[PDB]
């Protein structure tokens, strides 16, 4: 949860994201504490959209495990809500980051965006 260390991780994320504009992925400023799938202007996959509609909020404790495996996290979230029938298919332009500390740190950095 070292935000400054997270800034360096965020350079990897900038392959697809920016803070303040949509790119391959949605803009991330304000993502922490926000309903999943609700960045203005961005067309989400069914899986990413349905997860937010089912009540997924991007708290730090949700973002960190998500970053290791977006598809598996979102499917598990929906399945535990009794909504496996909304979990069919996969996300867009999928990226995984294995390193846990890097995930924790970048998530602290995301909170600094707003
Ligand atoms: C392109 C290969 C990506 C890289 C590198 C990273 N992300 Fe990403 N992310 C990408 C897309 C195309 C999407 C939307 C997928 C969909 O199916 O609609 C996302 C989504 C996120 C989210 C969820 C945002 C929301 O619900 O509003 C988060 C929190 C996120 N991405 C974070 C993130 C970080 C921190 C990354 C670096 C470790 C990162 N992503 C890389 C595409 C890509
Ligand atoms: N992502």
């Amino acid at each position: 949860q070292d935000a400054k260390a997270g800034e360096a991780v965020f350079k990897q994320c900038m392959t697809c994201h920016r803070a303040d504009k949509n790119m391959v992925g949605p803009a991330l400023a304000g993502v922490v504490g926000r309903k999943a799938g609700t960045a203005a202007g961005f067309t989400y996959s069914p899986l990413n959209h349905n997860s937010g509609e089912a009540g997924l909020v991007w708290t730090a404790d949700n973002i960190v495990p998500y970053l290791a495996d977006p598809n598996a996290f979102l499917k598990k979230f929906l399945t535990e809500k009794g909504k496996a029938d909304q979990a069919v298919g996969v996300t867009k332009m999928t990226f995984k980051l294995a390193n846990e500390q890097q995930r924790k740190d970048v998530v602290a950095y995301l909170a600094t965006l707003k």
